């Protein structure tokens, strides 16, 4: 495999893109650090919650590979906590290498719908959750003293824009931003920093009442409709593509890339 | 004067750019609506903060000129109080055109000192202050029915990157996002929202022990250096330098140009 | 005036952007070098070419606003007669301060129907044209001793893309990229080197049989039809829109800035 | 082997990057059709030319791996002889799914040295050669209706800039416009185009006298020493490092990646 030997902290493992991210690196022989929040997400966004028992499937799928697992229920929000459990992981499998901060919202409103709450939630989650899990995961890596390689999910969103979030938006950007610092200063101990881009992805981000929210935001603005035409006939990444650029970005097939901006997203960035 | 008869809302008003802004578009023809802190700044910020008198000789300067001016004491942070104040100052100079969110702070540091208060610190005052600013005043714009200009004041740092404010740097981003979301959503009320990125300017963000904070940061990774480095002779643009530009995108001679970035920075971003 | 005293070399100044640039630096009272080729285009441009009497008409015009004026029919293409005629114009106005690069063509294709002299034509007038502009006319900013502002005429689609002309946005993106270089170098003399990326502008390259020959490109890929789509209501801009952009590059107002990428495209670039 | 049944046609093929790909992807699984000039550069260029015997052992190389390839001595300016090896190569092999256009040319020259055919040279080669190559190669991916990528080979200059060529900056953007033109109307065919843009690869781009030409360019600005500065220790990169990328864009796993612009320098295009 792979990532043999390696040790990856991935958020929003749970389900999704980050339970993509888990199975995919325990497969190339990684053994894992995972988190969610596994509860209450907050009241802007429109899709239902991930559970204890999404989480527990993960730890499942990871051990059905043969892999050890340390997973922990945690809101990325919570330093203390999440800086804990990474201590707590890397005690347990003796190292750390990889970290994906992919733990993330979305929530389609209308920019005047947007309360000063709901900017500060999605702001918190999305950029401070990220900023929180480089700083528990990093001076690990930096220990080992063997390099590492840290991914932050951004959006499409965060390279070009995305319509009827200007939260969400304003927080990919900063993503993008967090990956260019933390290149920069983290470049030293060869540990590389990337964010990634995808476009829409086939996950529970679609569920309970996402459909209609997006329909909603859309008829405020019907001259912003086009933004994420792609130029494949793909509307829509599998989180197992997203799995393939990430896994890619973890392994030493990627050793020279740093602070780059990685977009899966069928082309739309540049639509 | 290019913007007779308008009404400018400028946030960071009490000194550096944010006076000249004041100054610079009195002088165009333009009434005032200014906003300061005047007051302590986070800890991690190293320079010195304005004061009450600092923000009244921003008044006597555009009461100088011949020109109306609405000034408090109030911070970006505070959404409620913001309003209040852009809500009167609109009711007394009878519209509003033009914002300019200037306020923000910088703060030298490294990496791995940047506490969870730091971070939150200068993401609340240079994001969530930012949104707060043109959530309090594009309603004022909109009611008007004329359309109207909205200005950014991201960096350098949110086109390319700075080293040494993980913060700073990501904050600067989110703000590139912002311009670019509220674009995109108040662009059908004909108004141009638009992010102005400056590398140094010649501002008392340069006061109390900033040369020291930089020189600190840089010593623990001289090979980031060079990042600021111009093309042109001069390594520090005049804040007159960044009204100019400002300037031109309140005015009505940039009516097409919405969503951009317009960098000030003697070509650094490209170097 | 912006430009008292000024001189300024343009080139595609016929008619369209060009003359409108000759009109307002003249307005702003600078003298004016003119060129402009009046005369027959690449086969694959499906637009009327410009005549002497067009570019008389700039002459004219020109001379209303009480100016000096140089001007002669010349291809941009025509390197050894582009630098005489500068040098003529210099020895007539004494110096030279602005470069205005906008002669340039556009030529709707499908991918498959760009033959290699339809992309070698396309090249040829939109980079190489370019390139010869600021080689014949920097030398002489450089021997004034005053520095100066070089403007390279791109496109949005040397910022993002547009569809259905391989050439012409890979002409478009190199203009980027001489920009960008020139700047770099040319900065130790204070010559500012930018670029600016116009969306749809109404002149004559916009005339019927172009909508005619952008219809039959687009009915070969209906998904690639909102790439223009902009943020404001309206999709074209004004030549007197683009003359106040470069207005205010050539002006000292915008003395520090270089290197930049100037949209005017009401958002288009971020759709 | 990520490319089992598949065929790559590689260009620049007798050395440096392009070996590296075409011996990368012969170990992958798929055959070759490889093409390099094999003979005279343009007369800016300072280093050596790569030999027939070059182009031998690469032949070599991929047999022994093995692998059918078909190789021929071509220059990529010429559109009718390179469609034609392609043509024999397809006819020979059975298909084509993957494009590596690679040949390229550098040349560092202060900008007042670059003479028109020098500027010519280096553009013909970069964009028209890159333009002919997947004219040449394309209508065979999409004659076997099975989709497939294309790879074009910028630099980092493509992206930021690179000083001392403005033509070879010029042109490596050109080829970040190829890149997003060629994705926007091939990708209904399942085809996905990207740029790569390595900083600095260890190869004999290096050799004759391409030290030297560097040192004198740079005695011209010194203020532009640093655009190339990494943000990890290592200022280089191998060609086996190129090929891990373009090895990446070939494969399955980037299956929802077009018109991106993948980094390969350490970070240096975000210092
Ligand atoms: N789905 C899309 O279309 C799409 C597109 C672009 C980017 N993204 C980004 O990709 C990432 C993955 O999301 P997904 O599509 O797998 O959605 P998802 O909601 O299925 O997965 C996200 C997971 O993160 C967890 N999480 C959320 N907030 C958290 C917090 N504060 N602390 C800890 N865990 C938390 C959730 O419980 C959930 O398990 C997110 O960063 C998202 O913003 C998604
Ligand atoms: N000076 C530089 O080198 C430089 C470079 C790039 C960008 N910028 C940005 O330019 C803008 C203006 O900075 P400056 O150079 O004039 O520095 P400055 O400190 O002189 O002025 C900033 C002003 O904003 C005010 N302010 C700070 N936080 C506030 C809050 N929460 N609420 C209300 N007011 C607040 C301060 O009191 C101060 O008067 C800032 O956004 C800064 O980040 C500065
Ligand atoms: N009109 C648009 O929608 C649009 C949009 C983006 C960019 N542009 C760019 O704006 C610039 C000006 O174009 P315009 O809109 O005024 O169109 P236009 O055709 O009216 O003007 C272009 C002028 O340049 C002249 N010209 C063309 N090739 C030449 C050559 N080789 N040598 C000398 N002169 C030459 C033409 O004769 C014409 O007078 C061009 O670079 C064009 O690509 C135009
Ligand atoms: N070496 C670097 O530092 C560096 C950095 C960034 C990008 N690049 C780019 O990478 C690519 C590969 O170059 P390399 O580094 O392997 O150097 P190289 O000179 O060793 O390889 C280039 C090969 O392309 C061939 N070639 C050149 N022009 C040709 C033409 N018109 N037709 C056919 N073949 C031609 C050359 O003969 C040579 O064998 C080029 O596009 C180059 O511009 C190189």
């Amino acid at each position: 495999g792979k990532l043999e030997g390696r040790v990856a902290f991935i958020t929003g493992a749970a389900r999704g893109q980050g339970r993509a991210h888990a199975v995919r690196m325990a497969a190339e022989g990684a053994d894992i650090i995972a988190v969610d929040i596994a509860g209450k997400l907050p009241s802007c966004v429109p899709y239902d919650p991930a559970s204890p028992d999404d989480l527990s499937e993960t730890v499942r799928l990871v051990e059905a590979a043969n892999r050890r697992i340390v997973a922990a229920v945690v809101d990325t929000r919570d330093f203390d906590r999440l800086r804990k459990v990474v201590d707590d992981g890397v005690a347990a499998l003796g190292r750390l290498d990889i970290i994906v901060a992919n733990a993330g919202v979305a929530a389609p409103q209308a920019w005047d719908d947007i309360t000063p709450e709901d900017f500060r939630d999605v702001m918190d989650i999305n950029v401070t959750g990220t900023w929180n899990t480089v700083m528990a995961g990093a001076p690990r890596i930096i220990e080992g003293g063997r390099g590492g390689s840290i991914i932050l999910i951004s959006s499409a969103a965060g390279m070009k824009m995305q319509p009827f979030m200007i939260h969400y938006t304003a927080s990919k950007h900063a993503v993008t931003g967090l990956a260019r610092a933390f290149a920069a200063e983290l470049g030293k101990h060869s540990i590389r920093v990337n964010s990634v881009h995808p476009g829409p992805v086939n996950t529970p981000m679609g569920s309970g009442d996402m459909v209609t929210a997006v329909g909603q935001a859309m008829e405020t603005n019907p001259q912003l409709s086009h933004v994420l035409t792609p130029f494949l006939p793909d509307w829509v990444a599998e989180p197992e593509d997203i799995a393939d650029t990430v896994c890619w970005l973890a392994s030493d097939e990627s050793r020279k890339v740093t602070a780059a901006q990685i977009p899966v997203d069928q082309g739309s960035t540049q639509y």
